[PDB]
């Protein structure tokens, strides 16, 4: 508010949202107006420091003053950096009189931070409709049965000895004795997701379809993969996958949608023909014979029964992908006919792949998470964006997957489990996503976000698939002990921050569900209907998060902190619109005097509680709103 020898950390700001970067997604040629703003007359100098990739130092651009907000209460000033194709970072040195401040992707700062710089990385790009969508994830055996003709029978066959069991309807997961719970069905299908896409597009909202394995083998999950080239009879054929593909991106039923599946390229089944541990095939796979023309494709150790695999489960023997320019990558992604590319060429045309154990893809047996492992994720980019500049590239990681995402050379985001499930889980449920007891506050929750989101470029933040639960993990809703009303926080939250929404199927209802397999129950549809609380929510939600851009790539600014009332609240923002999302994490109901001139909301204007539907008046640069236990408001105008 002055020159006072002091910088105010509170009037600071800067993402990457519209107001403040005008090129997130620059190329070679597009130079990088930032803004940097602060409380109107608080400082004297400001400057940017960026580190230049291709000079491997740093370099200095002054900033100037630029302009005030609407409400007069802050000042803007404004540097360029230079354009060019290599990649940069960025901090902000920041100086009134004798008081200098620092920002960066981690906020404000006494002291020069020597990480979590903001990125700028020239011709990185993650298709938008990624950014801008829904996603709904389905386990096609527990969604719907479409098709009863092609469901696994009791007995219809039998995998390492063991026969199938077919499930009622609702039944429990569990096998019954003398059958495996890898082999337990209850008929979910392809025909059966096209049917109930109805649900999916227009009750919910979600325009983004994402589905575990679906591909031949003889498992539940099928991860362990037989055919990557056949739809499994179970779920259909390739007809099947063409039809419901065509119903998905059609705008007839709905909004377009998009179809991203499961990829298992780590390793296959025992079953595949490459491998071949049963027989199942006159053809000879590489455990049958050295001299089998796949023998290559996997690593023994001593032929064959001590074989790389998957975490040591040897019906999952992990794929060599040797040097660059080996069959193996090429049956994967380089080859036109590769499982990468041809469903994503026509008349497939999917719009994306989730990787499924991402992290350990590499050659001669080692695991990953080395050169050669983003070496070979960096061709897979090459050619699945070759193909299709906007098919998406999610991996699978339950870290800090900066590593596969912050060069822009490999995928265009991962599985957000470090920078949304797992904080989301122990703020509202108090458990970890594993049902463990795991407890944080509201300003470590903040904290906590903040971080993860620093660790990655602001495009692939915005890209983060971000789930409440999933196949791997306990249900949100058992976490929870059941209320509710948890979900409909997690709900508000979910719909409301950065990076890609992801409904769990079943969660938008409050399904419950312990460790796999208990996390992959059959879906009660007699629960899918807006006269479940849960699904009212959802779909008025993901109807707002479609209305307000500023919600899907829009800033993201703290608010409130609050542990003793457990108030949480923050903003998302553009040249548009200003949105303060409240939530209350307490058990009891509180009023909060959301400070939204901080998001320049002019005094006297109104906004609206889109949860509610009530409206609200500015008053002194606040808004009063009173709300529910584990509940929230959307004040947007
Ligand atoms: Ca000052
Ligand atoms: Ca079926
Ligand atoms: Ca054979």
């Amino acid at each position: 508010a002055a020159n006072d020898n002091n910088v105010e950390w509170n009037g600071l700001f800067h993402d990457q949202g519209p107001l403040f970067d005008n090129a997130p997604e620059p190329t070679s040629t597009q130079s990088v107006t930032l803004k940097l703003r602060t409380f109107k007359g608080d400082i004297t100098s400001a400057n940017i420091k960026y580190w230049d990739t291709a000079d491997n130092a740093f370099h200095w651009v002054p900033m100037v003053w630029d302009s005030n907000d609407p409400t007069g209460t802050f000042d803007y000033w404004k540097g360029t950096i230079p354009a060019s194709p290599s990649i940069k970072y960025y901090r902000f040195q920041i100086n009134d009189g004798t008081s200098t401040a620092w920002y960066n992707g981690n906020g404000p700062s006494s002291t020069e931070p020597n990480a979590d710089d903001f990125y700028i990385i020239p011709n990185f790009k993650t298709p938008d409709w990624l950014k801008n969508g829904v996603m709904y994830q389905i386990f096609p055996d527990r969604f719907y049965n479409g098709d009863s003709s092609n469901d696994v029978q009791t007995g219809s066959y039998t995998y390492n000895g063991t026969p199938t069991e077919k499930k009622a309807w609702g039944s429990s997961v569990y096998a019954d004795p003398g059958y495996d719970n890898s082999l337990v069905f209850f008929g979910g299908d392809l025909a059966g997701i096209d049917q109930k896409l109805g649900y999916i597009k227009k009750t919910l909202g979600a325009n983004i379809l994402y589905l575990n394995p679906i591909f031949k083998a003889p498992t539940n999950h099928k991860y362990d993969t037989q055919d990557y080239m056949a739809v499994d009879p179970a779920f259909g054929d390739n007809s099947t996958l063409q039809t419901l593909i065509n119903d998905i991106h059609s705008t007839a039923n709905g909004p377009k949608g998009y179809l991203i599946l499961d990829g298992v390229f780590n390793h296959t089944g025992d079953s595949h023909p490459w491998f071949d541990k049963y027989n199942n095939f006159s053809s000879q796979g590489a455990y049958e014979s050295q001299s089998s023309p796949w023998y290559n494709y996997y690593t023994f150790y001593t032929w064959p029964d001590s074989y790389a695999s998957f975490l040591g489960a040897n019906s999952l023997p992990k794929l060599n992908y040797g040097n660059s320019g080996s069959a193996v990558r090429g049956v994967i992604y380089n080859n036109s006919n590769s499982v990468a590319k041809t469903y994503l060429n026509p008349p497939y045309s999917v719009d994306g792949w989730r990787l499924d154990a991402a992290q350990y893809v590499d050659a001669n047996g080692n695991n990953g998470s080395d050169v050669t492992n983003h070496q070979i994720w960096s061709e897979f980019r090459n050619a699945v964006k070759g193909v299709n500049s906007n098919a998406a590239i999610i991996g699978e990681y339950w870290g800090n997957a900066n590593p596969w995402t912050a060069q822009g050379n490999q995928w265009d985001a991962a599985t957000n489990f470090d920078g949304f499930t797992q904080p989301v889980s122990e703020w509202i449920t108090g458990k970890d996503y594993q049902n463990n007891s795991a407890s944080i506050s509201t300003t470590q929750f903040d904290s906590w976000l903040r971080g993860t989101r620093a660790n990655y470029p602001t495009n692939v933040q915005q890209s983060m698939m971000n789930f409440l639960s999933n196949h791997d993990i306990t249900r949100f809703a058992t976490r929870s002990g059941g209320d509710l009303w948890k979900t409909y926080l997690a709900l508000i939250f979910q719909m409301t921050y950065v990076g890609t929404p992801t409904i769990y199927y079943g969660d938008e209802y409050g399904m419950q569900g312990g460790a796999d397999p208990d996390n992959r129950r059959s879906f009660d549809w007699s629960q899918a209907t807006p006269s479940n609380s849960a699904v009212a929510l959802t779909q008025k939600l993901i109807t707002i998060r479609n209305q307000y851009p500023a919600l899907r790539t829009g800033s993201f600014m703290t608010l409130i902190t609050d542990d003793t009332n457990k108030i949480y609240s923050y903003g998302r923002f553009d040249n548009v619109n200003r949105i303060a999302v409240v939530l209350n994490n307490d058990s009891v109901s509180h009023t909060v005097n959301v400070p939204v001139w901080q998001l320049s909301m002019p005094n006297g204007s109104t906004v609206t509680d889109k949860i509610t539907g009530h409206s609200y008046t500015v008053q002194n640069g606040m808004v009063t709103v009173a709300v529910d236990g584990h509940y929230g408001a959307v004040l947007a105008q």
